[PDB]
């Protein structure tokens, strides 16, 4: 197999856990080869597209937020509402991510560049 | 220029700290077009290399674990003397992540496979 033991041991286990095996290969490719890594991924991807959010960005930001969850939810938040606004999502990323998730420098910057 | 305005904003101000160019485009590779996460990973990658780190292994350690401090020195010393016991790089990083930093699991994966 490509997959090394450690990979092998995380579909293992998290596939007995009651997953499939293409959610935990996916979230292994973003998560990292760690049983609790997989499950945490799992289980706030449930949770947010739950909640009603686009899966693409709720991708997005439990890639560009793994630290906290507070600036996760607000890097989500903002990214949903200038996606709905029209602006391309490549821009809103590195706005926000140059900005510190600031809701006005965001938006000032994405408007210079708007047309 | 075909980095973004964003990239271009972090470059000018991180350069103006002191920093090189070639320093400051590779930390932004690292660690993303933000001046505190630049700077962040600028002042790390140098305090371990002052430190006796192997600038690879610090390398590693700080895109291993973003998020806790502890550990990432954690990983980094671990990974370290693994390396100098003769286990492999590709390995040590995959049993340290496996095993959450445990160094008897971690050592007793590599010992079972090698
Ligand atoms: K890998
Ligand atoms: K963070
Ligand atoms: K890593
Ligand atoms: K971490
Ligand atoms: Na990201």
């Amino acid at each position: 197999s490509h997959m090394s033991p450690s990979e092998r041991q995380c579909v293992e286990t998290v596939v007995n856990m009651g997953y499939s095996y293409e959610c935990v290969l996916r979230a292994m490719k973003a998560a990292g080869a760690n049983i609790e890594q997989i499950l945490d991924y799992l289980f706030a991807h449930g949770q947010l597209c739950e909640k009603g959010f686009d899966p693409l960005l709720v991708e997005e930001a439990l890639e560009m937020h793994q630290c906290s969850e507070e600036k996760m939810m607000e890097f989500l938040q903002l990214m949903s509402k200038f996606k709905e606004m029209g602006f391309e999502l490549k821009d809103i990323k590195e706005v926000l991510l140059l900005h510190n998730n600031d809701q006005d420098n965001a938006l000032e910057d994405l408007m210079a560049r708007a047309g």
